């Protein structure tokens, strides 16, 4: 149908903001703390203390296979990363320090995104 089609247009219109969104919040992580799911060889009692373990190249996968349905989804996903490093790592640490940066930071390009989505519809 011509309404898929539609649907598809904006789906991808999404991913295309999201792509954006996605780059300007990895940019508040010059370091690359959360660039990478964190090693299962390097920690490997990480999932009994962390259930769903999140990082920027894994929601970059998602995000390009057009994964995401909506900016809440995109968000959900964004605050395991944070939520995950701050419940790992004690907080007079460099990781957990980098979280808090990155929340903080986060808050600005997301409050801006979710007027765009809302706006462009």
């Amino acid at each position: 149908s011509m309404e898929q089609v539609a649907m598809e247009l904006r789906l991808t219109e999404l991913t295309r903001l999201l792509r954006s969104v996605l780059d300007q919040l990895q940019d508040k992580d010059p370091a690359r703390i959360f660039a990478q799911p964190v090693s299962l060889k390097e920690v490997p009692d990480y999932l009994d203390h962390i259930k769903h373990p999140m990082d920027f190249a894994t929601m970059r996968k998602r995000l390009e296979a057009q994964g995401y349905k909506n900016l809440h989804e995109f968000e959900e996903d964004f605050d395991l990363i944070i939520d995950n490093c701050m419940k790992y790592n004690a907080r007079d640490t460099v990781f957990y320090r980098a979280a808090v940066r990155l929340r903080d930071q986060g808050g600005v390009v997301l409050r801006q995104a979710r007027r765009e989505v809302d706006s462009i519809g």
